[PDB]
């Protein structure tokens, strides 16, 4: 039996536009959800990034009493969820492509770094988190490099202290989003980090867009050799540098997307593009589950674990993963003997058999393949009455 993990992202926004609730989560399918993002002050203060969202909103059942004593909002929600599924851990995601956050200036100091650790698990021990997920997009230099260390070295050790006097000794998870680009993955001290880390989530997309000049694949396993100028990235170049830095292949989550991003005014793959249209929520951006196209082709590229649509009349091209490369990804995981899958992000995926996380949890071997490790109901120190009770 394998243990799988099956992560996914669900942001705070979600229930605005995208009109996607907690309680919409295909929690069936996964293992952790990563609830996104935490904001990071100059000083490095953790803190919620959407009052009412993450703790404010009166969701159907809750209570309308306004005396604070009390968590409302999706943080309730997760933790219900955590009630009905004993093995779905929620972790607290900090950072993101926000704008929103400062980690250079508190990672370098140790100040800085005992006041993000602290805040951070204080944000754990009263809303219910069973880890937290670090997403610091990119450490630039070697002395960030380092103040990446010695942040998580810190996260690390006060995990510890708060499991052993109020998790009755639980071990509270500490992961981390990280990078597919060489240029920024060779910055980081990897075997240094890895030591505080229990899994990374390899952000294994957005390869190609529009920052580029000619269409490309977003989010392949293997470079295309025949036609190099398609492929700017490759996942399986990532994986071997993580490898090789000492990550064991177990701690390597496959990030996967549930969007496309389009490339408009081109003839294909490798060809010059101009302008990639519009989006679902932001242009050239395409949900899965508003994929493919009426009129557009799908074609499926096996030899390089990718697919995208074309419109020839529209001369449009949208990167993006269908069922088939799902599986293709699941065998790679299984194949390289990756710890699982993620995804980016809930709301973007189908309903029913055309699901591409239940396309992949069917080709890791089902339910019976996914960790069945329990999370953690008890939070005696939360400043929450519901949630020091459970709900």
């Amino acid at each position: 039996s394998a243990e799988y993990k099956s992560i996914a992202y669900f942001v705070n926004w979600a229930i605005y536009g995208r009109n996607h609730n907690p309680q919409d989560i295909p929690i069936d399918k996964l293992t952790h959800i990563l609830y996104a993002f935490a904001n990071v002050r100059a000083n490095g203060e953790v803190y919620l990034s959407d009052p009412w969202s993450d703790i404010d909103k009166r969701f159907p059942g809750d209570s309308w009493s306004d005396t604070g004593n009390n968590v409302y909002g999706c943080v309730k929600q997760l933790n219900l969820l955590k009630q009905k599924n004993r093995n779905l851990k929620v972790l607290l995601s900090i950072g993101g492509w926000t704008y929103s956050s400062n980690f250079v200036t508190p990672a370098s100091t140790d100040q800085g770094r005992k006041t993000f650790a602290s805040s951070a698990v204080k944000l754990l021990a009263d809303l219910g988190f069973d880890g937290l997920d670090i997403d610091w997009e990119y450490p630039a230099n070697e002395a960030q490099a380092t103040d990446m260390v010695l942040l998580l070295r810190e996260i690390r050790e006060e995990l510890d202290e708060y499991g052993r006097e109020h998790g009755n000794g639980t071990h509270f998870l500490l992961s981390i989003a990280t990078s597919a680009g060489p240029s920024k993955y060779n910055t980081l001290h990897i075997s240094s980090m890895n030591l505080y880390l229990d899994f990374w989530n390899l952000m294994a997309y957005d390869y190609a867009g529009s920052w580029d000049a000619t269409a490309g694949h977003q989010a392949n396993l293997y470079p295309l050799r025949d036609d190099p100028v398609s492929t700017p990235f490759n996942t399986d170049q990532a994986i071997s540098a993580y490898l090789t830095a000492g990550v064991p292949a177990h701690k390597l989550i496959l990030g996967m997307p549930l969007y496309g991003r389009a490339f408009t005014n081109t003839d294909g793959p490798g060809k010059p593009f101009n302008g990639v249209g519009q989006g679902s929520w932001e242009n050239g951006v395409w949900d899965y589950k508003a994929l493919p196209p009426a009129g557009a082709s799908v074609s499926e590229l096996r030899s390089i674990g990718a697919s995208y649509s074309y419109d020839a009349g529209k001369k449009t091209m949208i990167s993006y993963d269908t069922p088939a490369v799902a599986r293709q990804k699941a065998d790679y995981i299984r194949s390289k003997g990756l710890g699982g899958a993620m995804w980016w992000e809930t709301s973007g995926d189908k309903v029913g058999v055309e699901s591409l996380i239940s396309t992949v949890v069917d080709s890791l071997g089902g339910i019976g393949a996914l960790d069945k490790s329990v999370n953690h109901l008890e939070y005696p120190e939360s400043q929450y009455d519901n949630v020091k009770k459970g709900f």
